[PDB]
């Protein structure tokens, strides 16, 4: 049958899309792929009860590939998307799986932290430094020429990242990590980023209250 997506909607908008970054994965995920779907937004301080007896524990988001089940777990449902509709093929070599995997728990650390020397800042730079030097060598995609799932899973929390430290904190990420800002200036400008990611006053209000 018909693909569908459970995503979150915005704190507040339950008609509007939320900032959630593994959702957006998801969705970036079926974007590209071209692959027609129904989104459904879910309010999560206010689930509906259809939408409980399908995810009993709440979790989104949840993915319908048409075969009578919702299956959580972005990992897990971007597999499943990439084994039903190969092409565009959106396979990134294990070799490159890790490749700024720490990224944003070290923001979330930066961001949260209220002592400018506990040592966030520079944790969260050698991450960044890593992910510069790995785009200089196997750029302008983490692997190469074709846009894959690394990049799909990393531009979401990368678009957090700018936003927030921005706005809480006044940090951008430092200019001299020319091949990060090209890269995060080509990801967040795709039509699919664009159609998919949350209005920045949304994904500021979501973190006010955990900051
Ligand atoms: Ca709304
Ligand atoms: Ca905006």
């Amino acid at each position: 049958m018909g693909v569908e997506v459970c995503v979150k909607a915005a704190v507040g908008h339950p008609d509007t899309l939320g900032d959630c970054p593994f959702s957006q994965r998801v969705l970036l995920t079926l974007e590209e792929k071209k692959v027609p779907y129904e989104m459904k937004l879910i309010d999560v301080q206010n689930k509906p009860d259809w939408f409980l007896k399908i995810s009993p524990e709440g979790k989104v988001p949840v993915f319908n590939g048409g075969d009578g089940k919702w299956i959580p777990d972005s990992d897990v449902i971007t597999q499943v998307i990439e084994e039903k509709y190969p092409t565009p093929s959106l396979v990134t070599p294990p070799e490159y799986a890790s490749v700024g995997s720490k990224i944003f728990s070290c923001f979330t650390t930066f961001l949260k932290s209220k002592d400018p020397n506990d040592g966030s800042e520079k944790a969260l730079l050698t991450e960044l430094q890593a992910l510069e030097e790995h785009l200089k060598a196997h750029g302008p995609f983490i692997n190469g020429q074709n846009i894959s799932a690394a990049d799909l899973s990393l531009a979401p929390k990368l678009y957090h990242l700018q936003v927030a430290l921005e706005h809480f904190k006044g940090w951008k990420i430092p200019e001299d990590l020319t091949n990060v800002h090209a890269y995060t200036e080509a990801l967040f400008s795709r039509e699919s980023f664009i159609k998919t990611k949350a209005a920045k006053e949304h994904l500021i209000a979501g973190w006010a209250p955990k900051v």
